[PDB]
């Protein structure tokens, strides 16, 4: 579990999304695996707004943050889960590292900011979704 907040905005896993999310949203997109709800309270994260490769993650499964090499978003074949079957999925980002389905919305960030979110993993690798092109988190 985990989430971005950022100005009025929180940024979830859409598999992982809550009625009070779906009573609230403002964007989601299922070939991305995210979902975008309005909240009261103002967030304190930011948006990384650049092109880093390298950066560190939040691994619930092992209480650590991790320094990792990703790739560039791009469409990955993703194998069936119990809340997708496989399908290919976009925007989405890997690297070396452990997860396991629990570990989704575990924050990647790099020296800009928040990067994206966990949302696959496999035999010593993890997926994240990417947000860096979601202009709208930081305005209105
Ligand atoms: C950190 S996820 C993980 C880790 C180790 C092993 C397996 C997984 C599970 C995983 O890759 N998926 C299942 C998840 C319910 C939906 C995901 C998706 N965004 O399509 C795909
Ligand atoms: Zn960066």
């Amino acid at each position: 579990s985990g989430a971005i907040y950022v100005g009025n905005y929180r940024v979830v896993n859409r598999h992982l999304a809550t009625h009070n999310d779906w009573a609230n949203l403002v964007w989601e997109d299922s070939s991305r695996d995210l979902l975008v709800s309005s909240t009261t309270a103002q967030g304190c994260d930011t948006i990384a707004r650049c092109d880093c490769q390298t950066g560190v993650y939040y691994c619930s499964s092992r209480r650590k943050h991790y320094p990792v090499s990703f790739s560039k978003p791009s469409l990955i074949f993703v194998e069936a889960s119990e809340y997708y079957p496989a399908r290919y999925q976009s925007h989405l980002m890997l690297a070396v590292g452990h997860s396991e389905p629990g570990d989704c919305g575990g924050i990647l960030r790099c020296q800009h900011g928040v990067v994206g979110i966990v949302s696959t993993g496999g035999n010593g690798l993890v997926g994240f979704a990417d947000v860096r092109d979601l202009l709208w988190l930081d305005e209105e």
